[PDB]
C-alpha cells in the first residue's frame, strides 16, 4: 500500500506493468500547460488519474527532455506514470539546447508548476516528488536530485552530464545504452551509478544506442522497472519490491546487457 492502498494487489502483476500507453489502473486526462504561462521552463503536459481519490494524496513526477529534442523524446512517461496514480508533467525546455544544468533548473520549475496547478495541486503531496529525463535531461535529474530533498527518487535515461554534480543519495534507477557513442557509458552512466550513495539500481539496454530509452523506443521493457522503482520509493509501496534489484533477475532479458543494483529495494 504505503501511500497507494487504492491500488489492489491483484493488479500489481509484472503482466499489468508491461504495457503500452495508458493501459494500467487509474483512467486519466491532460492538461497542457503553454510555454508562457511556465515560469522557468517551456510549457509541457500534466497527466493525472481522474479516479484516483481513494488515494490520497499523489506523487508527482517531472519529465525532460534531451538535447536537440523536444517533449515527444519522453512524452509516453506521462501516460504510463498517471494510470499507475502520479500526477507527471512531460515538459518542453526553453530552448531544446539547454544544458543539463539548465535542465535541473527546469525540472525544479515543472514540479513547482504542478504543486501550484489549479487542478492538480490539491491532489499532490509536495514531499512525494520524482524526476526522470533523458541524455541532458538525464543529467539534470542528477543535479536536482543533489539540490531538491522533496525528490525521493529519480530515473535517469542515457544520463549525460559534463560538469560536477555532488553526491546523489536518492534512489536512482540508470538506464543506461549499452553502443550509447554520446554518453558513452564508462564515463557517464557507469560512473554516476558507482559514484550513488544512496539505493541504486542500473539497467544496461543490450545494443542500444543513446536513443534506446527514448521515444517509446523499449516502452515495455523499461515500464516495470520505471513504474515499480517510482511507487517504491515515491509512495513507500514495498509491494513492488519483488520487481526490484535481487528479486528480479533483469540479467536474463535477451534485452539487457548489464545489471547492477545496491541498497535496494
Amino acid at each position: 500500500g504505503s501511500h497507494m492502498d487504492c491500488i489492489a494487489d491483484s493488479k500489481i502483476t509484472a503482466v499489468a506493468l508491461s504495457d503500452t500507453r495508458d493501459n494500467g489502473p487509474f483512467s486519466i486526462r491532460t492538461k497542457r500547460i503553454s510555454r508562457q504561462s511556465a515560469k522557468g521552463f517551456g510549457g509541457g503536459t500534466i497527466h493525472y488519474p481522474t479516479n484516483a481519490s481513494g488515494c490520497g494524496l499523489l506523487g508527482a513526477i517531472a519529465v525532460v527532455p534531451g538535447y536537440v529534442s523536444y517533449e515527444n523524446s519522453i512524452k509516453w512517461w506521462g501516460p504510463r506514470l498517471a494510470s499507475w496514480g502520479f500526477v507527471v508533467i512531460t515538459i518542453n525546455t526553453n530552448s531544446i539546447y539547454d544544458d543539463p544544468d539548465s535542465r535541473a533548473a527546469q525540472l525544479n520549475a515543472a514540479l513547482d508548476n504542478m504543486i501550484a496547478d489549479d487542478t492538480v495541486g490539491s491532489m499532490i503531496d509536495p514531499k512525494r516528488l520524482g524526476a526522470i529525463g533523458w541524455s541532458m535531461g538525464g543529467g539534470g535529474a542528477l543535479k536536482l536530485a543533489t539540490e531538491r530533498s522533496t525528490v525521493r527518487a529519480i530515473m535517469p535515461l542515457a544520463p549525460y552530464h559534463d560538469k560536477s554534480y555532488g553526491e546523489v543519495k536518492t534512489p536512482t534507477l540508470v538506464i543506461a545504452c549499452e553502443d550509447d557513442r554520446i554518453a558513452e557509458t564508462k564515463k557517464y552512466a557507469n560512473a554516476f551509478y558507482k559514484n550513488a550513495i544512496g539505493p541504486k539500481m542500473k539497467v544496461e539496454v543490450n545494443n542500444g544506442s543513446h536513443f534506446c530509452p527514448s521515444y517509446r523506443f523499449n516502452e515495455i521493457l523499461l515500464s516495470k522497472p520505471g513504474i515499480a522503482w517510482m511507487q517504491r520509493y515515491i509512495n513507500n509501496d514495498t509491494r513492488f519490491d519483488k520487481f526490484l534489484c535481487a528479486n528480479e533477475n533483469y540479467s536474463k532479458s535477451p534485452r539487457i546487457s548489464a545489471y547492477d543494483y545496491k541498497d535496494c529495494p
